[PDB]
């Protein structure tokens, strides 16, 4: 049976693999009726997750919207209202995510004086 | 000490702290060779995939660190190298970042799951 109290519990046990990906998926089909709802509760949870999680609702999405095609256009429609807010969202997050790592690894050469100043600017600079 | 025995350890680097350690005790092991040592390191993390490449940066920083003790050889014989080095890694990391957001406007675009005209939406979008 359908509540968001499931879907946000759901969404919070998601994980980036294709099986949870795709038994969500077939939840969400199924309580299709509910696809407004569904929409904005998967969008809040995006914003709200984890910044290693967030690529994955996207996912989620992709499945919903194809296999929903066949059922009827009301998730194709709802979720055409928020993807542009959530691709931008998933981007910048990954803009910032990708090379964090590295520029990790230059803090610590800082703070510990594995090389000087000069050089680390330098390490810096070099990544953008 | 071997180019040839160290090009085959280095491929089977893992992630590790066992793996990357093990590694860097060998090398400050074999210190005498630094210079040899940074030449294949380098020809081998520019040749590595593209998710394997932190882990390079990563032995790097082990053995940078670990070697202090002994002599600034190691820290010299990487700082000749290391901004090509992350110039590299970051240029590789930038150019994969997007790629999972930009296949999936891929896939939606040609299996008209939108349209084009809101596909180049979400297209901008990942700019944002």
């Amino acid at each position: 049976s359908f509540s968001e109290s499931a879907l946000e519990k759901k969404l919070s046990e998601l994980s980036n693999s294709q099986h949870s990906v795709q038994t969500l998926s077939l939840w969400l089909i199924h309580h299709r009726k509910h696809a407004g709802p569904i929409v904005s509760v998967w969008h809040r949870e995006l914003r709200k997750a984890k910044s290693n999680r967030k690529l994955t609702f996207l996912y989620l999405a992709n499945d919903v919207i194809q296999n929903s095609k066949r059922k009827g256009p009301e998730f194709t429609r709802e979720f055409e209202s928020v993807l542009v807010d959530a691709f931008s969202h998933v981007a910048r997050e990954a803009d910032e995510g990708c090379k964090k790592p590295l520029e990790r690894l230059l803090n610590i050469w800082q703070e510990r004086s594995v090389y000087g100043g000069e050089f680390i600017q330098q390490l810096k600079l070099s990544m953008e």
